């Protein structure tokens, strides 16, 4: 009864996680942004690539896992989502900065120092985005199986 209601909340959290992680971490878009950071890309060819904006209430829900999860699972989910939201922001904001700095010829003033700083950081962020997404699914799928046990009469 108290476990049945907790199990229903785990299913809601998993379903929201599935939807939000599909739209937030767009692997092919991430790869396309890395290609746009290439040294041989014509500066005037750099396109605008907007950050995906998912449901804000879904973001709040997954960012604050309830006490139905163990304190350890709750902390690991909260940490990985927090890092994932900050990393998403950095990845798309760094590309916006990069595009404006290349197109207004600011790169000539610092001999591409900011271009190389951004390229290195974007590569690290791209790996980390896929890592946080997989870590969240890996925490949840055994708990989800546990919730299915509680919900199968």
């Amino acid at each position: 009864s108290m476990s049945v209601e907790n199990a229903n909340e785990v299913m809601k959290y998993y379903d929201t996680s599935l939807k939000i992680l599909k739209d937030l971490v767009n692997e092919n878009e991430i790869k396309a942004v890395l290609g746009y950071l290439d040294q041989k890309m014509p500066v005037d060819s750099l396109p605008v690539v907007s950050q995906p904006v998912v449901s804000v209430q879904d973001t709040v829900f997954v960012s604050n896992p309830g006490n139905y999860f163990s304190e350890n699972d709750r902390q690991n989910l909260k940490e990985n989502y927090g890092r994932l939201f900050r990393s998403i922001s950095a990845f798309y904001e760094n590309y916006k900065t990069y595009r404006l700095y290349m197109q207004d010829q600011s790169y000539k003033k610092d001999n591409n120092a900011l271009a190389d700083k951004i390229r290195k950081e974007e590569l690290l962020l791209s790996i980390a985005l896929s890592e946080y997404k997989q870590v969240i699914f890996d925490i949840l799928t055994p708990i989800v199986e546990g919730a299915k046990i509680t919900l199968t009469p």
